[PDB]
């Protein structure tokens, strides 16, 4: 099952085109939450929607500051996805789940693509 | 035109898995070269082929490695081919002449993938 | 010699400060500049500093964002003053030109700031 | 304390160097294995090595290949140090102070270049 998660700050976003460019990549269901990045010890929807996904599920975010504004705690959340085999996607970054030389090759430039990523999250 | 390059230290390393690999992405000519990636200084069949292509032309390797082992040189031969309006291909690599997704990040991310590879190239 | 450029878009930032942390890095003139980051295009001013400096001198900002909010012109500006034989330092992270003797930690490292700055500064 | 770990899978390598090596910068007491990077499974010297450093201490190696040839294994083993609160220094390499001037680029700067390291030590 492909699965999204959707998250503003306030409502002064653009919710509607994350929602849509959420459903452009085919989530099913959508779990949406209006609260900060800054933690993931106070966001219950993030932990109803990763709680939700099992192996084989697809778990797709506009971008990565969506999941959180903490390199730590994105890393971690990104690594149990990893360990629940659930495949992350990015819709601003679709090329990140292509395939990359051989598997050691692979996983590691997937390391480095989602540490740029939850790097650039924090540092803006 | 498509143009490739192929090298090897050593005729042991299985040079004709690499050119029938340069052949099957298209190269009409190939400029094959017995030495060492670590320089560009001693290596006058890569000058030839650099020499040899011009705006509109294909210049293809199978990895990044094959251009060379050796970061700031690298860099400089795909700055060149950039100035020089010669696309680069790389036959592993095939997402580098493809736009998906959000055309900025999209470039943002190729861009230090090939600059991580060409690391990684002279690292080894 | 040492030359500084400055940038606010608006009175209300601290744009004292910015110039406090020039002149402490050395600048002997500081360009500043009351305008958007957005766009090279209208700041003569920038334009001015880049024309001012030359071979052997040094470009000094307090960071990437000031020199631009345009990933792909903030890296034009980057080539041109390399280009021109101009170091850039940005004081906000004074470390990065000191020479190592390994590319990990010296062009490679920052390339890869330099870039990732340059796009944050675009996406915030 | 400073502390070294040598590694070689054979005596045809030159130990007696790597020891140097380590004495040079300084190690005060070196465990030494004779035994394959594949795996931390089949090292007792590694793991009396890691358990002998405490909180304060600085654990020195020639390059991370001596470490291990195992990217997910190293990973894991400079993980246990930094949770220890165990200076890792790299002798062909050394990041103990900061490379950039700031916290979170200085953590990514670090965890991208180990990790280029340990993927070629594998690679290798």
């Amino acid at each position: 099952m492909i699965i999204g998660y959707a998250r503003v700050s306030s409502l002064d976003q653009n919710l509607e085109r994350q929602l849509e460019n959420l459903k452009t990549f085919g989530a099913e269901k959508i779990f949406t939450e209006k609260q900060s990045g800054k933690s993931i010890e106070n966001r219950p929807i993030l932990q109803k929607a990763l709680n939700f996904v099992e192996m084989g599920d697809r778990f797709i975010v506009e971008s990565i500051d969506r999941l959180g504004r903490n390199y730590n705690e994105v890393i971690h959340t990104v690594n149990y996805l990893k360990d629940k085999e659930v495949q992350l996607m990015i819709t601003s970054l679709p090329m990140m789940n292509e395939v990359i030389g051989n598997p050691l090759l692979d996983k590691f430039m997937k390391d480095l693509i989602i540490r740029i990523l939850a790097m650039v999250s924090e540092q803006e």
